């Protein structure tokens, strides 16, 4: 009963105002990225991907 | 997308630390009751009244 | 100790329910001895709710059904 | 602003195998700075320090499973 299994992401990074890493266990097999937009709705970046790299890195530099 | 597509009602309300209500936006046709449990885990509830309800009272009676 | 605070200081109660987009609801613990009511809103502007007031009552109502 | 910063306080280490979580969040009228939330095993929430060389150790532990 994964929290992050279904699509992944094609988000603009300009609206991300929180990423929260969440390890896999219980729940879901899977580590989830959940990404929280500025207008407060919430997506699951792709843990198989770049772009949430960058993601965190500008949310670090702020 | 959502990332609530396959709620749950199994969760024992004293383990719930926060819970969080999304409104119902396009890319996602429902709203939603993101759960977090004591150990950081989340997790998708069942937009059942009895339920969110006896959990949103333990929650602001703490 | 705690490494964590209270979020909210202070309560909105003027605030239109309308724009409320997302509402969030912290139990009390360590970071807070307070439960806290954390509405985000369309704009990406943040409030928090008195607990002594129906206002979240009405406004997860309003959020639910749809 | 009816917001602050949630991290009043950091620790600058413990281990992380314990964390289950790890929250990033970016400066904004609620916190003139960015935080690193992590939760552990035990149910507690740490704050950690900018600096790259270990929640970069810690997102890895926590997406290798």
């Amino acid at each position: 009963q994964c929290l992050c299994v279904k699509t992944t992401s094609q988000v603009r990074p300009r609206h991300i105002t929180s990423l929260e890493v969440i390890k896999a266990g219980p729940h879901c097999p899977t580590a989830q990225l959940i990404a929280t937009l500025k207008n407060g709705s919430k997506i699951c970046l792709d843990l198989q991907a770049p772009l949430y790299k960058k993601i965190i890195k500008k949310l670090l530099e702020s």
